[PDB]
């Protein structure tokens, strides 16, 4: 009954930087060829988010952010055969055009259809499919997750499994397979290992779970918030050291405590000093640093290339180094199963209409995750 | 006839830093247990020696150089298992000592009981094999291959084919391992590939050879010195490119050439702006970098992590990623099997006593390679 046409909802639209939202009230036009229009059910609130707002994360304005959520098919373009209305769905922030040098590429995972990269804020087509009072309102990386309808391109969407949970599941779309994935995919954590994750906020708690999973036999969660600790053990991390309390560097105390260092590093912060650490904390001959996320205005480091000179590897990935399309719908699976668990990282459900509130616990402080209900 | 005691013979001692080597007549104790004794045939003369020289690797002087040679067994003392006298061989600069944390990891080949972290120029007992007058001589890094005779320790030393021209498999010694283990061992270069190798030197000719023997389908081979490029391709470069002709950095012209980056770049020149290039000219989303050396005296570059979160690998690497007793036979094997070639690197052969007049080919120019002979 909406099959067809545009549609009326309401969306947080973003005119300007440092700006709250303003709910709006957006006119959403119907799925062209190849893009498929969602009803959104949940979406969680990713510190990227913040950054669009901040100006740091250089995007046209005005727009629709979000992009960590999970929805409902209501109607589907011309040539799309992936979905169909009324499957469950999660949007993906980084595509699976399935064509590109990329995704041929057996480990890529970069689409190359991507909006990240030289921001465009526009549909494959270069067309907006957001309207506000007859001005035209940005996209936000294929997404827009922070509007009661949306539409996406085909190969920013995956089905997942009908009985899923999509106040819990959202988590799947950015900060969890963002961590997860860093740790089963981009370090490739073997049974036995240690490991130390510098930062234990919510992307920090999933790579915990992925090197759990993996099968790591020692976990330090490294964090200068003691109140942060206890989920982390909860959640899998073996010890806890808070680098406050030493009187030398936590790269000694960790190279020392782990005997040589540790097998695999990962800084979930996006400090650049606490970049060089980890990867100094790191076993020399044969050690594995990851950086989950750098900030979009962060600057050079500093660093001696001696720290690789004996062994050591340093990597980076977006979403976790999934191959999106993918491997969405088997983390749900995996989820289904019993496999891993995704409360404890949920610290707070609001009414999406209290967006800002959202934001606020984001912004100055301990709100793990924050998941808007629509 | 010399089975059991001491030998009097002449090495290239080094009394003082930026002094010129001093031919004398020292004596070279017997073997104790797990030692082996080697009369040298050929030493190469490699970067990492005139280092010493310029105070920049610091180790314990006086001192006798030389790390990269091959030779023939004279005695072995106690306990000794893998050589046996008349043996041809190859003495490893770094060690196999087969038990610590890295020699039974997988992939680590920086053992443990090495001499390069923090130097002392002993035996592994922490005793001199060599005296000058009364006055002890330190060896160095476990080989002080610049001496018609040289005790090494049996984890130290690799047992080659008998019919081994050492004239020219010395190289295997460092020079050519290092670079070739680069690209086959440590970037694991996969067929059909694009590489870059910055520095069209020694090793980064060997490199060329790793990436050739392991199939890439082009290389592009970059140095600022025209003069360089015939070898390369000779050696196996597809292509050749001088910095120096471009009005554009040359990450650019590189990213252009190979449409979106190298699968593969080696930075083998041991520059810190080279280092953040050859990172930068790399495929965003699966690129590999690979740092081939770094000097001893090298100090922090600056760089942005936004390089590695598209999904680059940035490694590192001692002795071109081998496990140096298992490894260096291996490489002998495949050059008499006429697998690779060693004699393009070979630019000059002096007889030993004139080692300085090598070091001067080696400081101030085009010596590719330069091999001295006992
Ligand atoms: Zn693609
Ligand atoms: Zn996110
Ligand atoms: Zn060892
Ligand atoms: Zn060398």
């Amino acid at each position: 009954s909406t099959a067809g046409k545009v549609i009326k909802c309401k969306a947080a639209v973003l005119w300007e930087e440092k700006k709250p939202f303003s709910i709006e009230e957006v006119e959403v036009a119907p799925p062209k060829a190849h893009e498929v229009r969602i009803k959104m059910v949940a979406t969680g609130i990713c510190r990227s988010d913040d950054h669009v707002v901040s100006g740091t994360l250089v995007t046209p304005l005005p727009v629709i952010a979000g992009h960590e959520a999970a929805g409902i098919v209501e109607s589907i373009g011309e040539g799309v055969t992936t979905v169909r209305p009324g499957d469950k769905v999660i949007p993906l922030f980084t595509p699976q055009c399935g064509k590109c040098r990329v995704c041929k590429h057996p480990e890529g995972n970069f689409c190359l259809k991507n909006d990240l990269s030289m921001p465009r804020g526009t549909m494959q087509d270069g067309t907006s499919r957001f309207t506000c009072r007859g001005k035209p309102i940005h996209h936000f990386l294929g997404t827009s997750t922070f509007s009661q309808y949306t539409v996406v391109d085909e190969i920013s969407v995956a089905k997942i499994d009908a009985a899923s949970p999509l106040e819990k599941v959202c988590l799947i779309g950015c900060g969890f397979s963002t961590g997860y994935g860093s740790a089963v995919k981009v370090a490739k954590v073997t049974q036995g290992s240690t490991c130390a994750v510098f930062g234990l906020g919510g992307v920090g708690l999933s790579v915990i779970m992925g090197c759990k999973a993996a099968g790591a036999a020692r976990i330090i969660g490294v964090d200068i918030n003691k109140d942060k600790f206890a989920k982390a053990k909860e959640v899998g991390a073996t010890e806890c050291v808070n680098p406050q309390d030493y009187k030398k560097p936590i790269q000694e105390v960790l190279t020392e405590m782990s005997n040589g260092g540790v097998d695999f590093s990962f800084e979930v912060i996006g400090r650049l000093d606490t970049m060089v650490t980890a990867l100094s904390c790191c076993q020399e001959a044969y050690g594995v640093s990851v950086i989950v996320g750098v900030p979009p205005d962060s600057q050079n480091l500093s660093m001696n290339p001696m720290l690789l000179l004996s062994g050591r590897t340093w990597k980076g990935a977006i979403f976790g180094g999934f191959k999106s399309k993918d491997s969405v719908p088997k983390l749900v699976a995996d989820f289904m199963a019993k496999k891993f668990a995704l409360d404890p990282l949920i610290t707070h459900v609001l009414p999406f209409e209290k967006i800002n509130e959202g934001f606020d616990l984001l912004r100055s402080g301990e709100s793990i995750r924050t998941i808007l209900t629509f």
